[PDB]
């Protein structure tokens, strides 16, 4: 309202610079708008990255896309809005805030680099991944975030494929939920002019970010979770390996492919409080699916049983062998944003710290 | 009231006995019954294997199922019922007939195995696939051969991307084609339950069954041709390996993917006559692709214009970096039904000799 479009901007903006982003408190302080906060934050974001300049992206057709979008997740505990934003906000975060030792190449027909406005390296101790990711392979990760669990119906590939789900027959078992959020999404950016918001983008260019889109959403399927982190680790960490050649297509794809998993599965990597919330819903959407198995006369699968719970089984459990395994592989590669101290060790990680932290609550 | 049924058989078994199968003169004997030659050659290949009896096949449904899937392949020069009917005539050819050198490792428990009628390895200097790979997996291989081109539009997933179709953005441009002929064909035979001729094959038998046709039909996509060559040859044809284990899943999988490749691109290792008669259906085939893309106003693609063709180039390249490398391939590795001259020391091998002829025509 004249004034105070400056003032919500710059809020959420320092709300937004925080790795334990207070997203609920967002969520609430929307009240009754609250249906518009993944449409609501993309805005923000494409503009604290200046991609809205880099691409001469219209507004009108973008708040029309991601407000359409939006609409597109249901109403259940975790698969929601709400977790589409807390990842989108995670990339952004873990490609733009400063890291400790990273080399840098380029910043700002030449290929463009974005730079947050809502920081900045320190000094050339430090680097970000967005100096060394083409602004388009960015915004490409960006809007894979926010279009990754569209439509999702708070039930997993197996239950989907147990059932002869016709999305599962449609899909030949493969990956049918990622499939399905990537194809829904791009059908409705296809479905209306008014949705076109990558106008700009030459046909090569068009061509290219669908693929990379694509290439995200499907890499948070995680049955292939142990393929990824495999290829990453032989990427950069295993011995012998020359390392992450950043001017290399398919390292940079495939580095933004385990950040968008990191980013996917973040809660417990997360101050307490937003772990415990996360945990909340993705228990309370597997009793759902439970009590359908039930009634579909099927065996209740392992951990969706709320009659029969093993709450601390399942944190203990994928910590220990999804988020834990993944968080170590990309600090061991140095991707990790953080800083230098000079405790014992030279760099505090937040987010290694949290997962530390949250691991002892159910070890 | 039943004698006229074991003439045809009998016939039909010793005409497909050949390699070189006149399949064309058996579409002309069937005159107006010829739009069920695929169910009709089914269901002769599983008389002659024994599949019917094995799985304990109900008659009626098999009939009804592969009718139905019959009639799903539409009018056009080359990816019809006839194609099917031919991929399937090399793929239980390639598997039963014998093979110089091959372990009779199977010479006769639970896993069920089966056997040609129309044939027998003259002695222990031969052997043959059907020894090797259970009932259940050739039986997944021949009725992927059956469903694998079903419903084809006569375009190529190139094509169907760039249009930007609605099943191309349906399967994220990733083999859009072959998982529309597998999904497909799986939707057709669950829509009514006169076509579950499975029936008798418990959950787990069937849903590795369903595993298996998918795996075989999307290795058709020749876009991931020589992925499946190299991937091959490591397994099958190279250092410190002494080749395939018929004890791994993985090793037969991709065995039969090998051969369902091969037998899917047969036409120029076939005789002079059969590999005219296919070579002309994929041009004419083309050529309605290209007339459609000039009606688009798109750039016609190479070798599918009909005001300036280039027929032999076309037949030359794909069996100089297609066809070629992968019978070569298939042949190190051992595989291939042939005969020993004057046994040990030599081989000839039937299908070689057609390759490099036919390649004489184009070069
Ligand atoms: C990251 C979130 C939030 C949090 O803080 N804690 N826990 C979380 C979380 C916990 C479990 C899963 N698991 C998912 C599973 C795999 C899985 C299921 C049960 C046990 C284990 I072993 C692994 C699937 O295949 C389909 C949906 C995602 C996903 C997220
Ligand atoms: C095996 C058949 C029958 C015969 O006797 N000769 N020729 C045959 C034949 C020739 C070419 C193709 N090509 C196909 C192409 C790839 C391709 C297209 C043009 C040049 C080359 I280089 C390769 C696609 O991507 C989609 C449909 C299948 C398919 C079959
Ligand atoms: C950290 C805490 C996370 C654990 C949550 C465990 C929730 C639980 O065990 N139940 C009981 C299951 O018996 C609750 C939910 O499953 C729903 O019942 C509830 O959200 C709904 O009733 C509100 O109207
Ligand atoms: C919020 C809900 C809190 C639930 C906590 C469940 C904890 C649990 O189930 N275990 C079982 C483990 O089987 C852990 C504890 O029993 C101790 O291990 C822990 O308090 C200690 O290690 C801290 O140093
Ligand atoms: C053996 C060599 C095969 C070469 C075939 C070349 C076919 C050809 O050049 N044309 C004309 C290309 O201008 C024919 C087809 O494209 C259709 O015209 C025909 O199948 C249809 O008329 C039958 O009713
Ligand atoms: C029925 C098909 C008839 C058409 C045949 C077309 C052959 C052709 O266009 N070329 C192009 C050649 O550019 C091949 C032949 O000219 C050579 O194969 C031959 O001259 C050589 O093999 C002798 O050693
Ligand atoms: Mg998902
Ligand atoms: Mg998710
Ligand atoms: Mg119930
Ligand atoms: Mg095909
Ligand atoms: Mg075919």
């Amino acid at each position: 309202l004249d004034l105070i479009l400056v003032e919500e901007y710059d809020s959420l903006i320092e709300k937004m610079s925080n790795w334990n982003f207070p997203i609920f408190e967002l969520v609430e302080k929307m009240g009754e708008k609250s249906g518009r906060i993944l449409s609501q934050v993309m805005y923000t974001l494409f503009q604290d990255t200046g991609l809205l300049e880099i691409f001469k992206i219209p507004t009108q057709q973008f708040m029309n896309y991601f407000r359409a979008l939006e609409n597109g997740y249901r109403d259940i505990p975790y698969h929601n809005r709400i977790h589409a934003t807390d990842v989108l906000h995670a990339v952004w975060y873990l490609t733009t805030r400063p890291v400790p030792g990273l080399q840098q190449i380029h910043n700002g027909g030449r290929i463009a680099y974005i730079s947050s406005k809502s920081c900045s390296n320190p000094d050339e101790s430090y680097g970000c991944l967005s100096s060394n990711i083409p602004a388009l392979e960015l915004m490409a990760l960006y809007v894979a975030a926010a279009m990754h669990d569209y439509d999702h119906p708070g039930r997993t590939n197996a239950f989907l494929v147990a059932t002869n789900a016709p999305q599962a027959v449609l899909y030949n078992d493969r990956s049918v939920l990622e499939n399905h959020h990537a194809a829904s999404a791009w059908n409705l950016y296809l479905s209306r002019p008014e949705y076109n918001f990558l106008l700009h983008l030459d046909h090569v260019e068009f061509k290219r970010f669908r693929f990379l889109v694509i290439e995200a959403i499907l890499a948070t399927d995680l049955k292939k979770h142990f393929d990824f982190l495999a290829e990453f680790n032989a990427k950069a960490n295993d011995v012998n390996s020359n390392g992450i050649e950043w001017s290399n297509e398919n390292d940079r794809l495939l580095v933004c492919q385990v950040c968008i998993k990191l980013a996917d599965i973040n809660g417990p990597a997360k101050v307490r409080d937003l772990h415990l919330k996360w945990t909340e819903g993705i228990v309370n959407e597997f009793y759902e699916q439970g009590d359908e198995e039930a009634n579909l006369g099927l065996p209740i699968s392992p951990f969706m049983d709320r009659s029969s719970p093993q709450l601390a089984k399942l944190q203990e459990s994928f910590i220990t062998h999804i988020v834990g395994p993944l968080c170590n592989s990309y600090d061991a590669a140095g991707l990790l944003p953080g800083q230098w101290l000079e405790s014992r060790r030279r760099i505090f990680c937040q987010l290694m710290h949290h997962l530390t932290e949250n691991h002892k609550i159910w070890k």
